[PDB]
């Protein structure tokens, strides 16, 4: 039960319940079974730790902000292959983890923040709070801020910021 | 990975955050820690399985769907002795289900449905799908229609229900 800063990075895939109904059962575990060991794989490569979901995407925490947006970065491109797109939203603040043998647990406002950004995120999009901008700041990452805003069932206003990527 | 039809009831504080820096942390936890048995003791009355257990609201699978929405009705009163309220979603559909031995997960469009009829759910409300309301039509329970969502980034029209209990109920 320690409180701790943590940068969380929450990611999804676009479209994925018409992804499985066109290709069926079998197919779509294919592809989940490529997606999960692509992102995985992704997330030990930059430092990431995967934290507990029993919800289809993912979600890892990272000591480094900048390590956890060119893991995003790197992701988004990876997937690409697939044929699939990837929505992600990174978010940092102070949150309530607890690491068992069986996962790690990570819990608070910050995590609801997280997946708010992730879902505002559009496909193949890196989306940022304010806060993470802030926090890599003098880094070689570049953003477009948004307009500001709440992410109802937050407290507080939110100024979300769009990773400038390269392609 | 087995594909079923399920009702899933999903919980959650109100204001947890207010009376959380309110309390403080010891006596927080403490009060979660009493809402946590309470709601558990409920769930297991009434042949309900917990489900997810990531995040600190609560979601359960039940067998029968009178007996998700009688577990939710009876949570609402027995969470009250504790100066807290809950709101409560309700909703059944096709959903993904993994066992593992460290817990029981379950995934899917129904899911996401079922978490945002509670986001929805006022205090002390027990609200539902009307998926809910027809699956057990001629059951002793009472619904009143709340209005069409969109219930956004997911498919569907969707028509909420609110379960008319023993207390003033919202939708008139």
């Amino acid at each position: 039960a320690e409180r701790m800063l943590a940068t969380i990075m929450f990611t999804d895939i676009v479209g994925s319940t018409q992804h499985a109904a066109a290709l069926g059962d079998d197919r779509w575990r294919d592809l989940l079974d490529n997606h999960d060991t692509i992102v995985c794989h992704e997330i030990q490569r930059f430092g990431g730790r995967e934290v507990n979901t029993a919800g289809d995407g993912f979600v890892a925490t990272f000591t480094s902000p900048s390590a956890a947006i060119a893991c995003a970065d790197d992701i988004v491109d990876a997937v690409a292959a697939l044929g699939i797109e990837v929505r992600i939203g990174i978010h940092a603040g102070e949150v309530e983890v607890r690491d068992a043998s069986h996962g790690t647990d990570v819990a608070g406002v910050a995590v609801h923040i997280g997946a708010r950004v992730c879902a505002l995120a559009g496909p193949s999009e890196v989306l940022v709070s304010s806060t993470v901008r802030d926090i890599v700041a003098g880094s070689r990452h570049r953003f477009a801020e948004r307009g500001e805003q709440e992410l109802k069932g937050v407290p507080g206003r939110w100024r979300l910021c769009v990773l400038m990527r390269d392609d």
